[PDB]
């Protein structure tokens, strides 16, 4: 009682490299996006891996290879190390997500397909539990490509701004006064605790870089 639509799903395959190299050949055609699988030599780690010459790599060692370039499917293998881990889809497979509007990776690899229909006012998950006490002050980079669409900057990145928000002075004296004027002599002693272990570089990003380290 096995459906032809369940068997269609992504597979991991994990290859280590020891007889110069994994023993595949890896090449897009020229204009033509994507990456391919040309070949791979018979009796070799890959192709026992589940490679074979009509394989798309989606994903490696779980890094998204969507909207990266074709030097980037090398440079995640070097990343890897002395193994890599390719991820790849069958023909129908390939064909089905698309049509679909889904994108495969290796967490489609554990639990049932897309196609099943669900709702509720929350979605299921078995997230990890676990606590810990939130840094004051200390580093967190920010998504820059996610929905980006339109272009957009925020200066809320560096704390305390160039001005603060002037008030009315008002009576002379009161309780839980704002002015920190006799305690500006204490934060004198900040300056040795000082930790500014914050960096900001102009360089943001590059418009385009083909250092091309190798090229197989």
């Amino acid at each position: 009682g096995i459906d032809p639509f369940t068997m269609l799903r992504p597979r991991l395959c994990t290859m280590k490299k020891g007889p110069s190299g994994y023993g595949f050949n890896l090449h897009s055609d020229k204009s033509k996006p994507g990456q391919f699988i040309r070949s791979v030599d018979p009796d070799s780690p890959a192709e026992a891996s589940g490679l074979r010459a009509q394989d798309r790599i989606v994903e490696v060692n779980g890094v998204c290879m969507e909207g990266k370039q074709h030097g980037d499917v090398v440079s995640a293998i070097r990343a890897g190390g002395d193994e890599t881990k390719l991820l790849v889809v069958d023909r129908e497979t390939d064909e089905f997500f698309k049509k679909c509007r889904v994108i495969p990776s290796q967490e489609h690899l554990n639990g049932p397909l897309p196609v099943p229909f669900t709702n509720g006012e929350i979605q299921k998950e078995n997230s990890r539990e676990a606590l810990a006490e939130a840094a004051l002050e200390s580093p967190r980079p920010a998504l820059v490509r996610s929905a980006s669409s339109d272009t957009s900057e925020e200066l809320n990145s560096q704390d305390s701004p160039p001005k603060q928000d002037s008030t009315a002075p008002s009576s002379t004296s009161s309780s839980d006064p704002i002015l920190d004027f006799n305690i500006s002599l204490a934060m004198a002693k900040e300056r040795a605790h000082q930790k500014r272990s914050s960096k900001r570089a102009p360089q943001m990003d590059w418009s385009k870089k083909n250092e091309l380290f190798s090229n197989l």
